């Protein structure tokens, strides 16, 4: 059948919101009130992959855009990018591995591990207005925990 998708927003555990802030750029900042329309709406697709009760493979597309979060090596490091795709072919159930995150539910928060790069996570910085990135530990000063808000 089709792939199933939900519209949502994400906020880091410090309650920073995610925004598009440059051609292919995702940054995190403290947002409230009028400025909250600026936040990125995701289409979270439930994709093929290894699954358990608390670990669910997803893709993260930007709502009604042919753009996906993806994990690739750049200058020899696992990095997070926004990657364009052929809009005729996406989303699909069998997303390529660079697009797949393991959505992990621990203590009422979510972590998004790269399926391609084990123990690399979607991360934010403590500082305002810095890139969303792929970080190689769910420990330390960088933030790896999120909450999801369901959108109409
Ligand atoms: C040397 C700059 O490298 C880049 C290039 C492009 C964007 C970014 C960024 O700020 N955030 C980002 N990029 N993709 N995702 C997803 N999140 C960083």
């Amino acid at each position: 059948a089709p792939v199933r998708s939900l519209n949502c927003t994400l906020r880091d555990s410090q309650q920073k919101s995610l925004v598009m802030s440059g051609p292919y750029e995702l940054k995190a900042l403290h947002l409230q009130g009028q400025d909250m329309e600026q936040q990125v709406v995701f289409s979270m697709s439930f994709v093929q992959g290894e699954e358990s009760n608390d670990k669910i493979p997803v893709a993260l597309g930007l709502k009604e855009k042919n753009l996906y979060l993806s994990c690739v090596l750049k200058d020899d490091k696992p990095t997070l990018q926004l990657e364009s795709v052929d809009p005729k072919n996406y989303p699909k159930k069998k997303m390529e591995k660079r697009f797949v995150f393991n959505k992990i539910e621990i203590n009422n928060k979510l972590e998004f591990e790269s399926a391609q790069f084990p123990n690399w996570y979607i991360s934010t910085s403590q500082a305002e207005n810095m890139p969303v990135f792929l970080g190689g530990t769910k420990g330390g000063q960088d933030i790896t925990d999120f909450t999801m808000q369901f959108v109409s």
